[PDB]
């Protein structure tokens, strides 16, 4: 209901019910477009997630998920960072991570008039370059004499009715400083995912690098911690129940415009083959032996802006509304086709992420130096592909083959992917064309690859089986985008029209566009709910809740003994709760999707009060429409945070440095 | 801590406590000696059930389960009560019940002078007469000219301490008026048992019948509705968390005075081998396919006693101590044997109960009339046999063979029911025995036992498998009971020894006996708790719970369509909650057992509020020491009975008998 992931600018429209919820922050201490603000503070990690600086030496807060390539690229069997933790105890000690790169926001423009004049220039257009970030992205030159270590990012807002700018600062010396040991950064990771109550530690800890004056640059000797306009201090003093809660993050994607016919196609398709892919997946794993809905939500919106058009004249709306309506029908095949394409193939079964040979490999193999570079790239390419965070579950194998099984099932031969047709063709089922590529490929296990690797061939890198199935799923991938963009053309247009009348009608001011990625900022409560009857969920966890859960043989739920000896002796400090219970989570009524993974929650006065990690609610269906009523992120304390860092660590240089709060 | 369950003499030592929890009622409108009082309204049904009488037409409240015989022994194909339901419209329709026998108590007596002088008079004593009820109750004409219709009951208190003779009414004739519909009587019976939150309506009807002038007698045509000298009158306002609760019953059996070493053994033999044998039913059902210990605070306690028998000069209480475990350990091979038995064959497999062909089968079958009425004695046993109400899971050739497996495997050959080496021999396997009983037996199947009641042979039934399948077994049980005897009256004579000390040391007036399944009362409020971090249980359940655990294909949650259609309608009447919601459970601290099931919950002003069906806790644990923390009693809203006569069922004339007040 109340879920709006507001703009930054729209910090004046907002401040005034904020305040009536308790917040004590001013409008320009939130987004200040000529001073330092929090939004100096919120930044871009790894494109997809969110951090928060919380010292005047860049220290740098995320959760556990967004630091773990780090982590894991930095793990070894003598020092197994993924599994014991990471705790440096000086700025020596602080590995390097190449390629990390974390974006702050130096100031935002609206470039609405001038995108806009930019896409008439456009000869015969496709249809879609008005939507699309990288294409607006290279319109940017032209507006701005472009400094190094900064980037012009500019997106659609409201279906393209809009056009916002935003100027980043580009850090590529981000190192790792801590990391909790995985029993605490994911503790209970498979069993309650997406779950409320939750007793979970889920954080990482890094640090922005930069040159001696401040400014972003590649790693370097000489390389100082970098000093932000504004970090947000840690408060330590606890939360309680009804305090108001800020929440600032990068937001992936929302479906708050989404016409009642759109709500049907992605239950209809959209959902229901995530959740039947989902089913055979844990049908896999079971194989082990020892009052209203959202559409009528939807509908009743349409029907008010309907309402709203008619009565004053305008006709496009209602235009826009059975456009749409035809786009849908229309790509029904296309879009079925995608989404088991995308369900079953690209996510599901990692082969879909193998390893591709680059020219360097296919050409210039005579060349020793060429040979070994493209061997590199392989080699690069194999660990990003092998074993990811959470995701990898069970035995991969098998849950290819009941996956790729059901594909070639649901989607008939001629329309699938050239390798997978050919080859259950050649093999007879997908079943034994799975068999094939995990009997012959290099990448089916580290021990082969390390083996292949110690004498390698051309030939045999170039037709890999399992290298020419992520070749030929991708391909279909962009074959199926091609095509089905004779639908989407139409169907983005219309929604242009649809929410430029929702615009006419409620008011920009008055009005949260759809998440794109770009820097936003929500507020809410702290509080539990009623998830079913004589049934209540507080507010705030315990370390309690932790040793309640603690099952030796179940690895998830494997206590720390350090952790256990803490519970015992009552160490806990000026971090525990009033009662004398210590914190670990709390959820809050805060509407947060994909990307606000690491957000900063804030208190009424801008101080960190926990971090984002996670929400009470799977799938998409939130982020069409938020209901509050039961929908809660859920929230790392920061007291667990630092409780983990002082008591259990024993780091006390980062304490220190953060200087809680009382 | 505080679960006594006292006698209805106690009733002076403990009113002033109870004034202070709330109770608005005097001790002798509880208890009255020389007057009608709530002690007349309880009732004892089929000898291990409680019922409760609320109208002066002798209408008797009860839980499902406890009339479940009567209402399976009326259906039928045509006219199945056990799943539709029953409901009679008038006093003529009342079915009758031939068997059913209810007791109430006239009066109380203690005899605990007379008693003990009358088992000096035994010559050479076995050691366990002075607290077996059969020997005790047979005292009685000596120390009362006894009426018809009147039983005289008498057992040993505080471990034969004292002796309390109870006079009961022993009614005859008690017939069925009304019962829910399965689906109802017993919502989510498999899941959701001795578990809270619970949504079941746990209820049956019964009216006691006497002569014109209101005294006990068997069925007759004549017999009139029984006119009680007290019947608890019904409340329809309501409850709320924090009210006084009063519960009246005849709780079976708890073991309150147990010395540290007899919950050892309770823990090591008999609790284990319970959990054991129930570990194996749910595993032959998963074969579908689609902060201080119980032991630490008995010793402390026995510790209390010992110190104050110390310090004082007594040495009896120490000597009882050791008395004890050195009987524990003596009869360890025996308990154990006694109890796979108990818990693997006796209860588990069905089988243990088959019938059993009287005298008038082996002899005199030349005789035609005899001869069926052998037959008749035969069928009569195969009905109280076959289907019981909740036992019934799953295969039972089956679920016998895997029973069976491990009892075989836990006792030696030698050690085994006769009938159980003999046939493991001769069949190789526990499984291949239990093969060829369901093969060969004519109780193995209801169309197996009416094709062969069609033209019965002697032999046949003189050598069925299951028959002496259950003599054997049962001959085993009291083989062991005389063996263990040689431990069990030391161990007896010691704990009425150690209870004389605890009894010397807190006096009697203060003491709450163990209960011996007769008339007990016991108090505290209806209240939630928290079973885990993060989650609250409330002390209410609603209808929307019911409707929330509807299930149509999973037959324990199937929600009948005319109550779903009463929820939708919220045609609830003033029987709902002030807030809207129509009640179904609540749950009380008050301590109830086996035994107090069907037992009244009353008001502070000692208005019938509820009835008691269950408990969230299983096992006997608690009954060695309630824990009021978090144990609970599950009870029965009566406005959600009343909601089931009425706007349900449509049976009026009950609503007008009842009378419940507002
Ligand atoms: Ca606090
Ligand atoms: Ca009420
Ligand atoms: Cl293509
Ligand atoms: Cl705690
Ligand atoms: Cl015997
Ligand atoms: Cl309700």
């Amino acid at each position: 209901m109340d879920g709006g992931m507001w703009l930054m600018q729209q910090i004046n429209g907002q401040v005034a019910r904020m305040k009536s919820l308790g917040m004590q922050l001013e409008a320009a201490d939130i987004y200040n477009p000529n001073g330092s603000s929090l939004k100096d503070a919120v930044v871009m990690f790894d494109g997809g997630c969110t951090g928060v600086l919380v010292s005047n030496q860049g220290l740098l807060l995320t959760n556990h998920h967004c630091g773990y390539d780090q982590i894991q690229k930095h793990s070894s069997v003598q020092h197994n960072y993924l599994k014991d933790g990471f705790w440096s105890y000086s700025l020596a000690e602080e590995l390097v991570n190449p390629g990390l790169e974390v974006e702050i926001v130096d100031e935002i423009t609206d470039v609405t008039a001038a995108v806009k004049k930019e896409l008439e220039r456009i000869k015969k257009p496709s249809g879609l370059e008005f939507l699309s970030p990288r294409y607006l992205s290279s319109l940017a030159p032209e507006i701005v004499a472009s400094r190094p270590g900064y980037r012009y990012e500019i997106k659609a807002f409201y279906g393209g009715n809009r056009y916002y700018m935003f100027t980043k600062k580009v850090f590529r010396d981000v190192r790792l400083v801590a990391a909790p040991p995985s029993s605490i950064g994911k503790f209970g990771s498979d069993t309650d995912n997406w779950a409320w109550p939750r007793h979970t530690g889920d954080f990482s800890i890094f640090r922005l690098y930069a040159d001696k004056n401040g400014n972003p640059a590649e790693y370097s000797k000489d390389n100082v911690p970098y000093r932000p306009k504004r970090w947000v201090k840690v408060n330590a003093q606890g939360v309680k129940e009804g305090d108001f809660a800020l929440i600032m993050g990068y937001p992936g994607t929302t479906y708050k415009f989404f016409t009642a016919d759109e709500v049907t196609e992605w239950s209809e398709i959209d959902n229901n083959i995530r959740i039947e892919m989902r089913g055979i997946l844990q049908d896999v794993m079971l194989r082990e032996m020892l009052r209203r809905s959202l559409r009528e939500i939807k509908l009743a919106q349409q029907q008010e802006v309907l309402a709203w058009a008619k009565q004053k004249g305008i006709a496009t709306t209602e235009e826009a509304v059975r456009a749409i309506s035809k786009a849908i029908e229309g790509r029904q095949d296309l879009r079925m086709r995608q989404r088991y394409l995308l369900e079953g193939i690209l996510m599901g079964i990692e082969m879909s992420n193998a390893p591709a040979a680059d020219s360097d490999i296919a050409d210039h193999w005579d060349d020793p130096a060429r040979r070994e570079a493209g061997l590199q790239s392989i080699r690069k390419q194999f660990e990003a592909f092998f074993n990811k965070d959470y995701s990898p579950e069970v035995e991969k194998d098998q849950l290819a083959i009941a996956l790729l099984t059901r594909y070639a099932e649901r989607i008939p031969a001629e329309k699938q992917p050239i390798s997978i047709r050919e080859g259950i063709a050649e093999y007879g089922s997908a079943k034994a064309y799975v068999e094939m590529i995990f009997d012959k490929s290099i990448y089916a296990s580290r021990e082969r690859f390390e083996e292949f690797m110690k004498n390698p061939d051309r030939d045999r890198l170039l037709r890999d089986p399992m290298s020419r199935f992520a070749a030929s799923v991708a391909y279909e991938h962009q074959k199926l985008a091609k095509e089905v963009a004779a639908f989407d053309a139409p169907l983005a247009a219309a929604q242009r029209s649809y929410v430029a009348s929702v615009l006419d009608m409620k008011g920009q001011p008055n009005l949260a566009p759809d998440a794109n990625l770009t820097l936003r900022f929500t507020y809410g409560e702290i509080k539990g709910y009623q998830p079913r009857d004589v049934v209540t969920y507080g507010a705030k966890s315990t370390l309690e809740g932790v040793m309640e859960k603690e099952d030796p043989n179940n690895w998830e739920y494997v206590v720390d003994p350090k952790l256990k000896a803490l519970y015992e002796a009552k160490n806990y400090g000026r971090y525990a709760n009033s009662d004398g219970s210590m914190p670990v989570n709390f959820c809050a009524t805060t509407h947060t999707t994909g990307g606000n993974a690491g957000s900063p929650v804030m208190n009424a006065r801008g101080e960190l009060i926990g971090l984002n990690f996670d929400r009470n609610w799977e799938g998409v269906g939130g982020d069409i429409e938020y209901l509050p009523n039961y929908q809660r992120s859920i929230i790392l304390d920061i007291r667990y945070l630092l409780f983990i860092i002082d008591k259990f660590a024993g780091c006390q240089r980062l304490i220190d440095e953060i200087q809680p709060q009382f």
